[PDB]
């Protein structure tokens, strides 16, 4: 389930040297913005990153998943996007 849009965003973040992360929220936790981190994607190899992202989506079926770009020098989030949303 990786769209062309999401892949372009991930490749750009990697090209700029940013870390990829994800976080998730079930329907109930989304209502209060109560996100939890997913398993880290400690790779900067695009093929492996994308493979791990697809794993993250399939492991959180029915949940909200937000993709993160992270500046590892400063810990700041430089990018966010909701990449999985339940139907509704």
């Amino acid at each position: 389930f990786l769209s062309s849009e999401v892949i372009t965003q991930v490749r750009s973040l990697l090209n700029q040297g940013y870390r990829i992360g994800t976080e998730h929220a079930d329907k109930r936790r989304f209502r209060t913005s109560s996100w939890q981190p997913c398993a880290p994607i400690q790779s900067t190899n695009e093929r492996q990153v994308l493979s791990e992202l697809e794993n993250c989506l399939s492991e959180h079926e029915g949940e909200y998943v937000r993709l993160l770009g992270i500046d590892t020098n400063t810990r700041s989030r430089v990018f966010e996007a909701l990449i999985q949303r339940p139907d509704g």
